[PDB]
Parts: structure tokens; sequence; C-alpha cells
């Protein structure tokens, strides 16, 4: 399974940190950048990682920046992306099980290291249920298809 | 200034604390639904709240579901919307400062009462900062103008 990975300045120490945890577990990894501590603006990053998603050249992603909230909503204006800040393994796991997530967004400023292994450990193993949630993702896309 | 809010089944109750606790404080308070704990679907409250936020009917939102990840990834998909999920204060005033948030995301299962209201008063007050964050906010406006 694929994963695509970026940041803006913000994220870039905690994503070096998760690349490094991904690889580890044999996963492959696309690090879009930001490859320093240079100031870049977090939907430059947050589209690159939402795109290789969107064209199946990455499973799915993970986007970090300070919060995690300025990478998300820009992830989120593709159509197809569902990215999930989540600040615990509950959030998480239900991001998986009921979003279908396919990126997750986290705060390198809000959550400390081994937090935010837990949450990326929780999410990469979480499943999506379906049923009713199927029924939901879709009336997103509805509103995607509405502004489209 | 006047307040929309929105939830399904799963951000129903905080919704009626929230309202309470708005009203109290002489906000104008639209509530869009949904009015019981019957199960419906996140993305048509989300769409609603953002739709009002969109056409001026409202000058914020704020979104309720189990963890506020699907109504805010819902609300995300309208352009103009900037939904933050949060789930401390400090997310809670660099949405406001830095993101430019138009939309409050809360989660009934993930934050205590107590705690919610404490966020929705932080929201409330912080102020945009402009600058820097007005460009990349230009930015996630960029990816609406794509995918449009
Ligand atoms: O949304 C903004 C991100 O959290 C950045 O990491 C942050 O704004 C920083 O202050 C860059 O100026
Ligand atoms: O994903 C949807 C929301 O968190 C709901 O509030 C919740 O999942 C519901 O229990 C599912 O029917």
């Amino acid at each position: 399974m694929k994963i695509g990975i970026g940041s803006d300045h913000g994220g870039y120490n905690l994503k070096r940190e998760i690349a490094d945890f991904l690889k580890k577990r044999g996963y492959e990894v696309i690090d879009f950048g930001t490859h320093g501590n240079e100031s870049v603006d977090y939907p430059d990053f947050g589209l690159k990682v939402a795109e290789a998603v969107k064209s199946g050249e990455c499973d799915r992603g993970i986007v970090i920046c300070g919060t995690g909230l300025g990478i998300s909503i820009a992830a989120n204006k593709v159509p197809g992306i569902r990215a999930a800040v989540c600040t615990n393994s509950y959030m998480a796991r239900m991001s998986r099980e009921h979003n279908d997530a396919n990126i997750l967004a986290l705060g390198e400023r809000v959550v400390g290291l081994d937090l935010a292994l837990d949450i990326v450990d929780t999410w990469l193993k979480a499943e999506f249920q379906g049923g009713r949630h199927a029924t939901r993702v879709g009336k997103i896309g509805e509103i995607e298809k509405k502004y489209s």
C-alpha cells in the first residue's frame, strides 16, 4: 500500500518522523515535500497529496501542518478526497470506519510525536464499514457534483 | 452576529446545549436541524449550514456530529467555506487567526460539554490575522476554482 505524505514548514519535522515510521513498517512512501523549515504555503502541499490520492498514484495520504486544519481544508476541496483532522485514535478509527477517509491530517503543534504515531497506526489499520456510511459518503459526493 | 447551527442525531444534544449557550449571550441563532434523535445523514445538515454561511444569511456556522469529521468534510465541499474540526481552544483560535474559518465543527462523542463550550467561546472571539494567512486562504480559493 502506498502512502503519500506532505506538509508545510509547521508539519515538516513530524513529517520526517512519520516517513521513517511508515518505511520501518514496509510501506512505500512518496514524500511530496516540503523539504525544509523555510516558510511555505500549506495549500500547495495539501493539493499535491490530495491529487496523488485522486489519481491512484498513492492509495492514501497523510498531511501535516501546525494544527492540521489549513492543509485538510485545502485537501477536501478536491472531489473524491475525504481528509480527516484527528487528535486522538478514536477519531482516527472512526474516520476510516465511517467516513472512509483517504487522507489523515495532523497538527505538529497540537499532538506530540508518540500520540501522532498512535493515531497514524490506528488510522492505517482501521477499515471502512460501508452500509449507511457508504450512503452518507455518496451524499458528500452529491455536494461535490453540485459545485463542480 | 448570526450563527447557523446544524447536526446529525450524533450531534443533536450538544447542538441543543450550544443553541442555549449562544442565545444567553445574545447571538441570533438559526437552527437548521436535525430536530431529534432519529437517525439522519450528516451531509444534509452540513450543507444547510454551509449554504447559509455562503449566502450571508448566517455570518458563521457551527456543525456537530459524533466526531465532527463527516459534517465538516461535507461543509468544506462548498466553495468559500472553511470548516475547522476543533477538539481544543488552541485549534479553535488558530482556525480563526490563520484559516479564517467560518464554520466550527465539533464531535459530541469526542469533547464533553464544558470543553465544547470553551471551544465555541474561544472560536467566536478570535480574529483573522490577514497577511500571509490571507495569501494562503486565496490558494485554497485556487483549489476551488480549479475543480469548479
Ligand atoms: O494553517 C497554518 C499552519 O498551521 C502553519 O503551520 C502556521 O500558520 C505558521 O504560523 C506559518 O506562518
Ligand atoms: O459518521 C457519522 C457521525 O459521527 C454519526 O454521528 C454516527 O456515525 C452514527 O452513529 C452512525 O449512524
